[PDB]
């Protein structure tokens, strides 16, 4: 009906098509937990092997978020500089939010390579403080019990942010952001879920965690670089320079 009800539907559809893992599958698999043996198996792998596994999973996760963006109304009519600026600042913020779906707060486990495991799975990477910050962020998001439509609309707003430094057509990003803000508010009101607004992470916290993650990924990429077929080569070239 309204341009806004369609925008809600097209964001939720984009998300459904790019969500990478199905929520019912992730909820169904929570009982499928790595044994002590499988865990010491991961812990004994080289840093460089665990880095190769985790780098490729994270790159693929980023590629689902790039596709999500490309399918948001108006994203493809932004100039290429602004597309790169938004995804560079936002795509890994969206991956970190998407993680909460694959996270079980009851035993603090994440779905990884077909089973749930704790952060000790990743010991060989020697990243314990950063990995702990990532699990704690997922742990605090788990309390919101995001619906699929909430996660879709919230992650759209994570990407479409006119405050990112470097934008060339700030007013064009503002028009998309305000339509998505109205879509999000409208949807929460229609579903009696406005209470999540007071509980969303402070913007500073997501940007800060994302900044520490990407800096650590860039250090590993520097020491032991992986390659992938770039989904968005201009963005890829600006991360893997
Ligand atoms: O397929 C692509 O076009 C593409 C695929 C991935 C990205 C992208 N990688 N990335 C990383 O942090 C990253 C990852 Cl996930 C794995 C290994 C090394 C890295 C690092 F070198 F960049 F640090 C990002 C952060 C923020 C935003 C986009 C990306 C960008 C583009
Ligand atoms: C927290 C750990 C370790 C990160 C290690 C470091 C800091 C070197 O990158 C990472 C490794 C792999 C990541 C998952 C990859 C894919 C997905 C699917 C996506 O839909 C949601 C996020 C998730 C589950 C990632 C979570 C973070 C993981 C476990």
């Amino acid at each position: 009906l309204t341009e806004i009800e369609h925008l809600v539907q097209s964001v939720c559809k984009s998300y459904r098509e790019t969500c990478q893992l199905r929520l019912e599958d992730l909820l169904r698999q929570r009982s499928n937990i790595f044994s002590r043996e499988e865990v010491t198996g991961y812990q004994r792998k080289s840093m460089w092997e665990m880095w190769e596994r985790c780098a490729h999973h994270l790159t693929e996760a980023i590629q689902y978020v790039v596709e999500f963006a490309k399918r948001l109304s108006g994203f493809m009519e932004l100039c290429q500089n602004d597309q790169i600026v938004l995804l560079k600042a936002g795509a890994m913020e969206v991956v970190l939010v998407r993680m909460c779906r694959a996270y079980n707060a009851d035993n603090r486990t994440v779905f990884f390579e077909g089973k749930y495991g704790g952060m000790e799975l990743f010991r060989a990477l020697g990243c314990s403080e950063l990995i702990s910050s990532i699990f704690d962020f997922s742990h605090s998001l788990s309390a919101l019990h995001f619906s699929e439509d909430e996660i879709a609309l919230y992650t759209a707003l994570v990407l479409i942010n006119a405050h990112r430094p470097g934008l060339q057509e700030k007013r064009k990003v503002e028009q998309l952001q305000y339509n998505l803000e109205l879509a999000f508010h409208h949807h929460l009101h229609k579903t009696h879920r406005q209470s999540i607004l007071a509980k969303l992470p402070p913007k500073g916290k997501l940007r800060s965690l994302c900044s520490q993650h990407v800096e650590r990924l860039q250090i590993f990429q520097h020491l032991h670089p992986i390659v992938v077929q770039a989904a968005f080569p201009p963005l890829y070239k600006e991360l893997f320079s």
